[PDB]
C-alpha cells in the first residue's frame, strides 16, 4: 500500500518500462492514467491492468504537442481524481553522431524527451502548485551522465533532462513538489531495448558490473520508491539504476 | 514484507540514523543485528525494537578493530542467521579545516568511517560472497560529494566512502553482493546532528526543500537499496538531501 | 605561442566572451574566424582585433540555420585555412519555470545553445576528420551541471552540452578529434551577464567575485591548445568553486 | 614566462609526473622545489634541472610525517622563497579489494596520498594564508572519480582526495589560496605506471592511448597560473575521455 491514494499519470505507459510502472504502481494501491502517442496501446494496457479492484485508463497524445498532453492530463483528473504524480517516461532514441546525423531526427529526439518533459510537467504542476502537492519523476539514462558512441542526439536529450531535473528541484521542492530522475541502463526486452540491439555483445554486457542488463521490473521498482512519501526527503537526485554502468 | 527473510547487520545501530534503520528493516519482516561502539546501548535499543514478534539483537564492537568487528559479525550471524545485508552507518564528524586539523583527530575521523566500512565490510563480505547473495549500503553525505566549510577530514573521509563504494559495486556486483552508499543531507536530531549544531537560515537555504531530513527519511532509502526490488541498483551514490547537491 | 599555426573558428565571436577568446587566441598566434549573428558588430571586432600582424576576420551566420553555419565556416576555410578549432560559444538565456515558461522561447533557448553546437559542428567536422585533427570546445556552465532557479530552458541546455560534449569526445578522441566543454561561473560584465541581472548570489562563489571573460578565455585557449593534447571528454569547471559547494 | 615570479613545491617530485611538473614550471619561469621520500633523488633531479639558469633545489621528506614535510618546506622557502605554489603529486598504488587487502597497506596507501595531501597543505597553508596568496593542486585520479577493479585502498584514497579539494576550496578560496585536483589517467611510462602493469584497458579510453608525464604536466602548469585565477574546486579530468564514458 506505499501508494495508498495516490493518483499517477505515466506519459509512454502504453509499453515498456512505462507500463511496468503502472503494474507497480497499481500493485501499491495508485491508480493511474496512462497516456501514450499511441492511444490504442493506452487503452488496451490499461483494460490489461484493471483487474482485481485496480483502476488503469488510458489516454491518448503526443507529449510534444502542448493542447494534446494537457488535454489528456485533464481528462485523466476528471476520471481519475486530481493528480499527485507524474512520471515523464515517454522518449524516443535514435543513432547519429554530431557529424553524419539528421538535423530533423535530432529535433524529434530533443523534442519527445526533453520537450516533453517540459510540455507534459508544465500541465500538471498547475494542479499540483496548486495543492501543496506533488512528485514528478523524468527519465534521464546512462546515456544522460556519459557518452554513448553514436547516439548525440540522445545524449543531449537525457543530459538536458538530467540537469532539468535539478533546476525543477530547484524551483519546487519548497513548494511541496518533489522532482526525480531515474537513469536506467539498458533494458533489452522493450521496444526501444530491441531497436537499439557476439563479441560485440559481450563487450557491451561487460560494462555493467552487474552481469547482466536492466528488465522494465527493475527500473520501475526504482520509480514506485521515489513516487512514494517513504521518499519524502529524496528531490533533485539523479538516480542510477544501472547495475553499476556509471560506477566504472 | 520487502526484507522477508533478510538478516541485516547495522554498524552503528544503537542510535539515531542506524536505528531508525533497524525500524524500518524489522517493519518489512527482516531480523536486524545493531552493532555499536556502545554495546549496552545496542543491548537496549534492540531490546527496545522487539516487540510483536520483531527480532532484533545487540553486539559491541569498535568497526575500526578488526578482530572485534569479525567477532561481532560472527556472534550476530550465530545469533539470528548468516547475514543477507550490511549497512555501514558507522561514523563520526568533527570540525577542523586543512590548515588548523589535528592529525590525531583526522586519523580517527577516517579511522571510523573509512576503515570502519573497510573492516565490517571485510568480515561480511566472505559469506555474502560465499553465498553468492549480499548488499551492503555505505554511509556517504553530501558532505562527500561536495565541500563543506571546516570540516576537512569528514569531508574526505565521506569522499573515500563514496567512491570506495563505486570500487566495491565493481569488485562485487556479478558476484551476487550489491554495494551502494546513501548521501544524507543534515539530519538535525541526532547526536551527531546535534553535535554539529541568520546562521540557521542560511544554513536552511542550502536545502530546497525547505526542512532538513530525519532519521525515518534517510532510513527508507537504505531499506530500498536493502532490498530485492533494488535488484539492479548497485555502485550508486544516492542523494537522499532534500535537494543540496541538486544547486 | 602556444597556438602557433593553429585556425580557430568562434561562434557568438563578435562580443563578450567570445570576442575575449578572440583575443587571447590571437595572442598565442592563432588565425581567428569571429562567427556572429550579428555581422556587422563581427566584422568591426575582427578588424579591431587585427593589429600587429593578427590574422582575425569576421563572418555572419546564425548558428541554429544549418545552410548558414555551414557557408560561414567553408567561407572562414577560405580566408584563414582549414580549422583547427572550433569555440562553441554562442548562447542565449532567458528566465521560464517548467510551470510557466513560454514555449518558444524555451524552442529558441535550446536552439541557439545545443543545435547550434550540433550544427556548427557537423559543418567543422567533415575537415576535421578528414585530416584526424581538430579541437573543439563547447559552452557549458555551473547551470549546465546544477540548477539554477527560474532558468528551465537554459539549464536544460546547458545540461545538454555537457553530455553531449561526452557523447562527442566518445566519437571522435580516437579520431584525433578532442571535445571538452568549459563550464564557466556567473561573468557579469556581458551582455547575457548585464541582462540576467544579489549579496545572495556572489555567497554562491567561494572564491568571492565572479568571473570575467578573460578568466574564461585562458581556459578555453588551454583546451584549444595542443598542451591539453590528452584533455578530452571533461566537463572543466571555471567557476570560482561554484560546483565545488 | 607563465609562472614568473612562482615558487612551487612539489611532492614526489624527484621522478615520474611529479618530476615532469618540475621541467615545465621552469620552463614557464617559476622556481622550483622537488620534496621526495627519496632525498637523494630529489638531488640529483633537482640538479639535473638547474641548467640554463633555471632554479630547482631537492629536499627529502615522507609527506606522512608532518615534522618532516614541514621542516622541508621550510627549507624550500628558505632557498627558494616563500611558496605561492603547493603541487601534492606524491601517491602510491596498490592492489587488494575489500575483501581480501591487508590493514596496513590500506593504511600506507590512505596515509601517503590523503594524509600527505592534508600534512603538506597544513604546513604550506601558514604561510600562503598569511600573504593571502597560494594555488594548491592536489593529485586525484580516474580511480577518485570511478572504481577501479581490486583497488580498494587506492580508489578510496583518490576518492578522498577529490572531495578534500573541494572541501579546500570551500575554506582557502576567498582567502587567497585556489585549491584544484587534477585526475590523470594511466600513464604508462612512471615507476607507478610500471608498477600497477590490456588491450582491455586501453579500450577505457576514447583517445586511443595513454597519458604520458607531459600530458599531464600541462594542466598542472595551467592550473598554477594565475591565468587560471578563477579556476578554483575543480577535479578537472586529464584523461584521454575515460570518465567520459
Ligand atoms: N530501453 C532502454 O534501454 C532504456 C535505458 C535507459 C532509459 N530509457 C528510457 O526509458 C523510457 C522508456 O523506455 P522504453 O524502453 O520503455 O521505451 P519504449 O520505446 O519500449 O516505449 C516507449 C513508449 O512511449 C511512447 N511514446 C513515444 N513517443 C511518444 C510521444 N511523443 N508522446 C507520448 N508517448 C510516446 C511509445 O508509444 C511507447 O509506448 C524512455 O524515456 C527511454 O529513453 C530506456
Ligand atoms: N546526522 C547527519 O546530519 C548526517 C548527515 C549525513 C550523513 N550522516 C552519516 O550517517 C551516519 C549516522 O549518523 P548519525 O547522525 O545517526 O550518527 P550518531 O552520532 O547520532 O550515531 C552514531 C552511532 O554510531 C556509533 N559509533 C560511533 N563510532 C563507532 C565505532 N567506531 N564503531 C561502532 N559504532 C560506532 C555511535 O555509538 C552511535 O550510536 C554516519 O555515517 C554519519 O556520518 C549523518
Ligand atoms: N555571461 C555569463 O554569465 C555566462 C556564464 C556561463 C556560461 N555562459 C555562456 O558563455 C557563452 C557566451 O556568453 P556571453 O556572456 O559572452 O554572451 P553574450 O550575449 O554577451 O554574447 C553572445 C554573442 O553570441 C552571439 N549570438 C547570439 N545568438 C547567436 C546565434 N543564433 N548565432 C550566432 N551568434 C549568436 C551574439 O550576437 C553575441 O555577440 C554562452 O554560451 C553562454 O551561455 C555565459
Ligand atoms: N602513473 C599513473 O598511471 C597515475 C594515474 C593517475 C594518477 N596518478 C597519481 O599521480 C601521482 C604521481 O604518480 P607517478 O606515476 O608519477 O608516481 P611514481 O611512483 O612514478 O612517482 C612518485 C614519486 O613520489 C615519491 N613518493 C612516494 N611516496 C612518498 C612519500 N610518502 N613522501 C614523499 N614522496 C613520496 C616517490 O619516491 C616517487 O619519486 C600520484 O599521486 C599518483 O597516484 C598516477
Amino acid at each position: 500500500n506505499r501508494l495508498k491514494n495516490e493518483v499517477i499519470a505515466i506519459t509512454g505507459g502504453g509499453a515498456g518500462i512505462g507500463l511496468a510502472i503502472a503494474s507497480a504502481a497499481l500493485r501499491e494501491g495508485a491508480k493511474v492514467a496512462l497516456i501514450d502517442l499511441d492511444q490504442g496501446l493506452a487503452e488496451r494496457s490499461a483494460a490489461m491492468l484493471s483487474t482485481g479492484g485496480a483502476v488503469a485508463k488510458g489516454f491518448g497524445a503526443d507529449v510534444t504537442k502542448a493542447a494534446d498532453i494537457t488535454a489528456a492530463i485533464t481528462s485523466a483528473e476528471q476520471t481519475i481524481g486530481s493528480l499527485t504524480g507524474l512520471v515523464n517516461n515517454a522518449g524516443i532514441a535514435g543513432f547519429g553522431s554530431v557529424h553524419d546525423a539528421d538535423a530533423a531526427a535530432w529535433d524529434r529526439i530533443m523534442a519527445v524527451n526533453v520537450t516533453g518533459t517540459f510540455l507534459a510537467s508544465k500541465a500538471a504542476l498547475a494542479g499540483m502548485l496548486e495543492r501543496h502537492k506533488g512528485t514528478i519523476v523524468n527519465f534521464g539514462s546512462v546515456a544522460g551522465l556519459v557518452g554513448i558512441p553514436t547516439m548525440a542526439a540522445y545524449c543531449a536529450a537525457k543530459g538536458a533532462i538530467v540537469n532539468l531535473t535539478r533546476q525543477m528541484a530547484a524551483d519546487y521542492s519548497g513548494r511541496g513538489v518533489r522532482v526525480n530522475a531515474v537513469c536506467p541502463g539498458t533494458v533489452t526486452s522493450t521496444g526501444m531495448g530491441q531497436q537499439l540491439l557476439p563479441e560485440v555483445q559481450a563487450r557491451r554486457l561487460a560494462k555493467y558490473p552487474i552481469g547482466r542488463f536492466g528488465t522494465p521490473e527493475d527500473i520501475a521498482e526504482a520509480v514506485i520508491f521515489l513516487l512514494s512519501d517513504q521518499a519524502a526527503f529524496v528531490t533533485g537526485a539523479a538516480f542510477a539504476v544501472d547495475g553499476g554502468m556509471t560506477a566504472i
